[PDB]
């Protein structure tokens, strides 16, 4: 794999197919990737942010999460590079069985609750403030949990991202990460190959979440329609300097 930088976008959908099409993708995350430098930069999006779909010229803004609904995997990822106005250079897409099956595969994952909570499993599931580590079905569950926008599960969805980078970042064993990576990698749709993603953790060897720089697409709720539509309108002058910053850190000039 060349240490050219690159971005990877992260999909969590519920169905792969669905009322004739696909369905709407539930979960949007952004990576960007300055191997040369063993840098990363991580943004999700609201799955209401109010966009225009790539090549819906002639018509009106829709949430984002409608994308992969309206055109697939392809769609959401033009949609998202015209919004970040970015080249998205690999993506992974994952539905909930695919999901716990990565979980299950690394053997759980290690979150920080923020508080007490339960929530049924889609097979009571508790979850106790402070540290837990989950399977892939209370991982699920932790994801999916609602209690007017999608702040919360942005939240927890890139928490449980950072955990990921972080186990494959703190493991040494290159032939056991092989196997993993393989076994883990079977259930997720991905133009990341094997070999690739082996030297990504090689050189992220050592790396944490808490180097990666976290950026935020800031906005407004929206409420259009007698029937109160919610939107999350993005802001400008936010969004322009989310662009730049990714651009630059890309070697991207659009």
């Amino acid at each position: 794999m060349k240490k050219k930088p690159f971005s990877i976008l992260f999909m969590g959908i519920e169905d792969y197919a669905t009322k004739g099409q696909k369905g709407r993708s539930d979960s949007l995350i952004v990576v960007t990737l300055d191997p040369k430098n063993k840098t990363m930069k991580m943004l999700s999006i609201p799955r209401d942010t109010r966009v225009q779909l790539a090549g819906d010229t002639t018509g009106s803004k829709t949430k984002i999460n409608a994308a992969y609904s309206k055109g697939g995997k392809d769609e959401t990822v033009e949609t998202v590079e015209n919004f970040l106005q970015i080249p998205i250079d690999k993506y992974v897409t994952v539905d909930f069985d695919g999901f716990k099956d990565v979980i299950n595969e690394v053997g759980g994952i290690d979150v920080d609750v923020p508080f007490d909570f339960d929530e049924k499993s889609d097979v009571r599931i508790y979850f106790k403030k402070g540290e837990m580590h989950l399977n892939g079905e209370e991982a699920l569950a932790y994801a999916r949990m609602r209690k007017r926008g999608d702040f919360g599960r942005n939240d927890r969805q890139k928490q449980i991202l950072n955990a990921l980078i972080d186990r494959m970042s703190s493991a040494s064993n290159i032939a056991k990460i092989d196997k993993i990576a393989e076994k883990a990698s079977e259930n997720v749709e991905t133009n990341i190959r094997i070999t690739e993603g082996l030297a990504l953790q090689q050189i992220y060897s050592g790396f944490t979440s808490k180097k990666i720089d976290t950026l935020s697409i800031t906005g407004s709720d929206l409420y259009l329609g007698p029937n109160n539509t919610y939107y999350f309108e993005p802001d400008a002058t936010n969004l322009e300097k989310v662009r730049k910053t990714l651009q630059e850190h890309l070697d991207y000039t659009p």
